[PDB]
């Protein structure tokens, strides 16, 4: 009694894509950056390729495979989708170029000109995609702000579904095997049980919040992932960001509770955030929101313009 998922796998030939550079090459292979030209029609569309390196790989083969087959089945405004696959010595993933980059690294390299309404707004769009992603039965497993992508500074989109699993109809949760999982953005549950879930989602969605408002901060800076567990069980949570009202930082409480259904769900956090987005300086102390535009380059509030500066 399950739905037949009749998404459409796309093969692309690899004569119809020009490569144009590498935006990174890490320790899972490379992703490019190039132009898809159909044969037929008359269009340019920008787009990531993503493949493994050169020698050809036994189980990270399945891997890409496994990816492609979930990104395939997703179509929403705020989740990544799978353009295609070509099929060469190694199979290529094919999506749309978000040319911003990752919002984790896009915090970073622009805290001084982030304001709250951003904030919100990317709160709202990342709690969209992951209650689309809730309705069709997928537990993310990997949700953090490296994992969401920068389309334009209006509009972010949720990435990386290599860890993703699919549950049942009457399924409830997934239970893990190997630990490569990020300990650092799991559930406590989900350390101790290997058990996910949506609501295991949830957690994530909350330090993903907290990686955000903090301009890019690594949690736990010191702490190694060894003691996460521990810290966590004694009751400890991330500290509050200080450009956070108690209102925004009792949201992200509430996703670290310990029982699961505690947390808020999804559908309620886009409400929740919803709300505080239509007055964003009610709930997020930022001290420039604009733009904070004459360099001074000093520390001093008593300077004066010399046209402004009479006969004394
Ligand atoms: C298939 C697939 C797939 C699967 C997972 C992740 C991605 N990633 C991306 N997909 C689309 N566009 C990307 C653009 C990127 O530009 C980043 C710099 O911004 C000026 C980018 O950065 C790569 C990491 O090094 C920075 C990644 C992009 C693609």
């Amino acid at each position: 009694g399950e739905a037949p998922n009749q998404a459409l796998l796309r093969i692309l030939k690899e004569t119809e894509f020009k490569k144009i550079k590498v935006l990174g090459s890490g320790a899972f292979g490379t992703v490019y950056k190039g132009l898809w030209i159909p044969e037929g029609e008359k269009v340019k569309i920008p787009v990531a390729i993503k493949e493994l390196r050169e020698a050809t790989s036994p189980k990270a083969n399945k891997e890409i495979l496994d990816e492609a087959y979930v990104m395939a089945s997703v179509d929403n405004p705020h989740v990544c989708r799978l353009l295609g696959i070509c099929l060469t010595s190694t199979v290529q993933l094919i999506t749309q170029l978000m040319p911003f980059g990752c919002l984790l690294d896009y915090v970073r390299e622009h805290k001084d000109n982030i304001g709250s309404q951003y904030l919100l707004n990317w709160c709202v769009q990342i709690a969209k995609g992951m209650n689309y992603l809730e309705d069709r039965r997928l537990v993310h497993r990997d949700l953090a702000a490296r994992n969401v992508l920068v389309k334009t500074p209006q509009h972010v989109k949720i990435t990386d579904f290599g860890l993703a699993k699919l549950l049942g109809a009457e399924e409830k949760e997934y239970h893990a095997e190997g630990g490569k999982v990020p300990i650092k953005w799991m559930a406590l549950e989900s350390i101790l049980h290997r058990i996910y879930t949506h609501q295991s989602d949830v957690w994530s969605y909350g330090v993903t919040v907290w990686e955000l408002m903090t301009f890019g901060s690594k949690p736990y800076d010191g702490i190694p992932a060894s003691e996460i567990s521990s810290i966590l069980e004694k009751g400890e949570r991330l500290p509050q960001p200080p450009i956070c009202t108690i209102d925004v930082y009792m949201i992200m409480v509430k996703c670290w509770m310990i029982d699961a259904d505690s947390r808020p769900k999804f559908r309620e956090l886009i409400i929740e955030f919803s709300k505080m987005a239509r007055d964003p300086q009610r709930y997020l102390v930022i001290q420039g929101d604009e733009r904070m535009h004459l360099m001074d380059e000093e520390d001093m509030d008593d300077v004066v313009d010399a046209d402004e500066y009479l006969i004394p």
